[PDB]
């Protein structure tokens, strides 16, 4: 017939956009807004399907700073559809614009946002629990949040306060791993159910990597992934948080401080905002929004 695909009533379905996916985010058009938008699509004969309750976690994180607009969900020839807001490139995309490394300011502009980011995801009984670059984009040229650091993609998430209870979920163990080795916990690679602190701690590793250009178990290969996971826990295990941090003391702070946290305690986000915004301040820098990549040249698929 037309031979174009329809997602909803008005939303005509463009190019696949992205690295990665292999057709699972195309860009999109409202047809009776006449806006761009990001289509995420999963075949219905998805497997592990994730797209409808990460569409429900979304519902359930409500209208937010720095967290996308949702605008449908619904089934688009074999593929279940989620329109949501288009934004800009990840913190991974501009890393490489400035040659895998950011200067301590916009490193602490990111953190501070983050703690913020992650605090209103947490005050929505969530925990996050993907934690990496490519999940954490800044808005678009124009739509006037091209320098808020926006949060994506929750299809790892979980309920961390039983909604019936109104407790915080039991601490358990033998969790498998399959997030991203390169930033998870410690606890994260024991096994270990995550809860808040993991998704802080998460952060401080992506801080840390931002700061240096790369962290010291990157390199790590192995035989199978759990082999691999382990050898990756081992050298965070047995890598001095003064070791990794060198340079950066708030950094060491923030980090310790996370990874001592109890299993069902409550992150003092303030505390951690401040350690932040206190050292920001004592170098004299002005959280004007000028990341190392302003003046740069971004990718934009529109
Ligand atoms: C609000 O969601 C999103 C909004 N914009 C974009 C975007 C914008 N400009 C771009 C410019 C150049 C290249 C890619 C781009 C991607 N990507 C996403 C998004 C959500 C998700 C993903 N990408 C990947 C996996 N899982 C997700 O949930």
């Amino acid at each position: 017939g037309s031979g174009v695909l329809m997602v909803g009533p008005n939303f005509r379905v463009g190019k696949k956009i992205g690295c990665g996916n292999f057709g699972e985010l195309r860009l999109g058009k409202n047809l009776y807004t006449n806006e761009y938008v990001a289509i995420k699509l999963e075949p219905m004969k998805s497997r592990a399907p994730q797209l409808h309750l990460e569409y429900r976690f979304y519902k359930q994180l409500g209208s937010g700073d720095g967290i996308p607009q949702v605008y449908y969900f619904g089934p688009c020839g074999k593929y279940n559809a989620m329109v949501l807001e288009l934004l800009g490139p990840s913190l991974e995309d501009l890393f490489d614009l400035c040659d895998r490394t950011f200067s301590l300011k916009t490193v602490l502009m990111i953190a501070i946002q983050l703690i913020s980011r992650m605090e209103y995801v947490h005050s929505k009984n969530l925990i996050y629990r993907d934690v990496k670059p490519e999940n954490f984009l800044i808005g678009r040229p124009g739509n006037k949040t091209q320098q808020v650091i926006h949060i994506i993609d929750f299809g790892l998430a979980k309920e961390y306060i039983d909604p019936e209870t109104k407790k915080h979920i039991p601490y358990r163990e033998h969790k498998s791993l399959t997030g991203t080795a390169r930033y998870m916990s410690i606890n994260t690679h024991l096994g270990k159910e995550q809860s808040r602190r993991d998704d802080l701690e998460a952060l401080g590793h992506m801080f840390m990597y931002f700061l240096r250009g790369s962290l010291p178990w990157q390199g790590l290969k192995a035989d199978t992934l759990k082999e691999r996971y382990q050898k990756i826990g081992d050298t965070k295990r047995a890598t001095p948080i003064e070791v990794l941090c060198e340079n950066f003391p708030e950094m060491a702070t923030y980090l310790r401080y996370v990874r001592r946290l109890d299993f069902f305690e409550k992150p003092d986000y303030d505390y951690l905002r401040k350690l932040f915004t206190d050292l920001f301040d004592r170098k004299g820098y002005m959280f004007d929004y000028e990341y190392d990549w302003i003046g740069k040249q971004l990718p934009t698929p529109v």
